[PDB]
């Protein structure tokens, strides 16, 4: 209970939430590239590693998302998935699409 309300907060309160670990190369360039539309405003990162129930959370998002690892990213609740879902959107011109449609970029 109380871990899935914590991370539904996460994914409520902000429009571009991702999890993420600790050193973790595909967690900051997933964090990079959305950055790189200035959705900084719009963002939280969550350090999931950093936490006593990371393995709560990581079940919890595979529950939501279909994978456990990170990162996991999502954009107005809606699931992107990891950053190679997000290369994908990045370049096919999906992720611009979402962001034009939540007023995040022109």
């Amino acid at each position: 209970e109380a871990v899935k309300k914590w991370v539904n907060k996460i994914i409520e309160e902000n429009i571009i939430a991702v999890f993420a670990k600790t050193e973790c190369p595909y967690c900051i360039k997933a964090i990079s590239i959305l950055k790189g539309y200035n959705l900084n405003s719009h963002m939280h990162v969550e350090n999931i590693e950093k936490n006593p129930d990371m393995a709560n959370i990581q079940a919890y998002l595979k529950e939501l998302t279909g994978k456990s690892s990170v990162p996991r990213i999502f954009i107005n609740k809606d699931v992107v998935g990891g950053c190679d879902d997000l290369v994908k959107e990045n370049d096919e011109g999906k992720l611009k699409e979402r962001l034009q449609k939540l007023g995040l970029v022109n």
